[PDB]
């Protein structure tokens, strides 16, 4: 129940592109984890997966609370914590994670509304910290250049 202070600057386009350039590279990430559409702009931070304008729509219906959707080419006002969620997840990660439990469900309003799915989301939040906390904003990867102030 901690509101959370605000003493840091949001990630710029470049930085955001750097976090997506690494995830996109992957063949299982550059394809809508749902159908497999290549260059899946749409991305779901909740499950840190890649979706396509087609599928992404379904998620939006569920409710930003159930599955938040954010583009990569347009949406630039991303949150450090979020961005990571994508790196600390991946498509395959879920493709298996789910089965491991035994979802045996395809439906979007069900497969995602199932326990197996939930477990994932939470997990993403945790890991996201490992990367986020790391040198706070300073892109763990390397020193991009801290702006005076
Ligand atoms: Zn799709």
């Amino acid at each position: 129940g901690s509101s959370g202070s605000s003493g840091m600057g949001d990630p710029s386009k470049q930085d955001i592109l750097t976090i997506f350039k690494r995830l996109r590279s992957v063949p299982t990430n550059k394809v809508c984890f749902d159908c497999g559409a290549k260059n899946p702009s749409w991305a779901s931070i909740t499950y840190g997966v890649f979706l396509c304008i087609d599928c992404s729509g379904s998620h939006r219906s569920l409710g930003v609370h159930l599955s938040f959707i954010r583009s990569t080419e347009l949406d630039s006002n991303w949150s450090w914590f979020q961005l990571r969620c994508m790196q600390v997840g991946g498509n395959a990660s879920a493709s298996s994670f789910f089965h491991q439990h035994g979802c045996s469900t395809n439906d979007t309003n069900a497969k995602y509304n199932s326990r197996a799915a939930q477990l994932y989301r939470e997990k993403i939040k945790s890991l996201a910290s490992q990367a986020t906390r790391k040198h706070g904003t300073d892109l763990w990867l390397d020193s991009s250049g801290p702006s005076s102030g």
